[PDB]
């Protein structure tokens, strides 16, 4: 998942 | 933060 991966989470505030 | 960058900002319209 994206939100469970630090870098993806950091770049996706709309969903994370 | 994400919103300070044009690409990330545009990918996150709800939050940015």
């Amino acid at each position: 998942g994206c939100c469970s991966d630090p870098r993806c989470n950091m770049n996706n505030p709309d969903y994370c």
